[PDB]
C-alpha cells in the first residue's frame, strides 16, 4: 500500500451514462480520405482503431 | 497508504450523465481528409482511436 | 493516509449532468482537414482520440 509516482503521466475518468427514450442518428458523408498516408511502429491495440471511417454510434 | 507524487502530471474527472426523453442528430459532411499524413511510434490504444471520421454519437 | 505532493500538476472536476425533454442537433461541415500532418511518440490512449472529425454528441 505504498505508491511511488515519478516523472510520469496519469489520467483517469469517471463513468459516462446516457438515459433516453428515443435515439436517432442520420448521417451523410461524401469524401473522407483522399490519399492519407499512415505509419505505425510498435503500437499495439486493444480497443477500436480505425482510419477514415463513419461510425454512427461509438461506445 | 503512503502516496508519493513527484515531477508528474495527474488528471481526473467526475461522472457525466445525460437524461432526456428524445435525442436526434442530423449530420452532413463533405470533404474531411485530403492527404493528411499520420505517424505513430510506441503508442498503444485502449479506447476509440480514429483519423478522419464522422461519429454521430461518441461515448 | 499520508500524501506527499511535490513539483507536480493535479487537476480535478466535478460531475456534469444535462436534464432535458428534447435534444436536437443539426450540423453541416464542408472542408475540415486539408493536409494536416500529425505525429505521436509514446502516447497511449484510453478515451476517444480523433483527428479531423464531426462528432454530433460527445460524452
Amino acid at each position: 500500500a505504498d505508491v511511488s509516482i515519478e516523472n510520469s503521466v496519469i489520467s483517469l475518468s469517471g463513468d459516462h451514462c446516457i438515459i433516453g427514450r428515443t435515439l436517432v442518428v442520420h448521417e451523410k458523408a461524401d469524401d473522407l480520405g483522399k490519399g492519407g498516408n499512415e505509419e505505425s511502429t510498435k503500437t499495439g491495440n486493444a480497443g477500436s482503431r480505425l482510419a477514415c471511417g463513419v461510425i454512427g454510434i461509438a461506445q
